[PDB]
């Protein structure tokens, strides 16, 4: 697909829509996650000892926000520049994943959880051209973090 001027315009537009509601979209995101894979729960300090996914836990919100931001930034950088750039932050990300017991097979869990979250976020404006655009941008960003975990192991 590439990432045409027209495709990037489509991701930016759809992310602005996500940030517009953090406590919802982030608690939804963790439920989509636990639906796709229940065992994932013991991983999260803020999920451990609990029985349900807390809805107003700042730790949880801060966490999930950071995750979508990073995927959007990735799409822009792809249209302008043609790539995703690896920095300090992505590198530290890779460390903390490993301390916490996270593996590669966990990633399609969080992808489908994000496509399904964005399909839910943009509703009727959904196009093939847009699905194509978020897919490209996640894929391209995961490729980069997985890279940094393996390196923190
Ligand atoms: C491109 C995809 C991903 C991005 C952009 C991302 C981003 C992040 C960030 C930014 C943090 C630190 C948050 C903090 O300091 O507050 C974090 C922590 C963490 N992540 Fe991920 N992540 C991704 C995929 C995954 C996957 C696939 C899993 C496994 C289910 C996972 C499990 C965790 C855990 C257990 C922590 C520690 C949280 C703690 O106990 O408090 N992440 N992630
Ligand atoms: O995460």
């Amino acid at each position: 697909g590439a990432l045409t001027e027209s495709q990037a315009a489509l991701v930016k537009s759809s992310w602005e829509e996500f940030n517009a509601n953090i406590p919802k979209h982030t608690h939804r995101f963790f439920i989509l996650v636990l639906e796709i894979a229940p065992a994932a729960k013991d991983l999260f300090s803020f999920l451990k000892g609990t029985s349900e996914v807390p809805q107003n836990n700042p730790e949880l919100q801060a966490h999930a926000g950071k995750v979508f931001k990073l995927v959007y930034e990735a799409a822009i950088q792809l249209e302008v520049t043609g790539v995703v750039v690896t920095d300090a932050t992505l590198k530290n990300l890779g460390s903390v994943h490993v301390s916490k017991g996270v593996a590669d097979a966990h990633f399609p869990v969080v992808k489908e959880a994000i496509l399904k979250t964005i399909k839910e976020v943009v509703g009727a404006k959904w196009s093939e051209e847009l699905n194509s655009a978020w897919t490209i941008a996640y894929d391209e960003l995961a490729i980069v973090i997985k890279k940094e975990m393996d390196d923190a192991a």
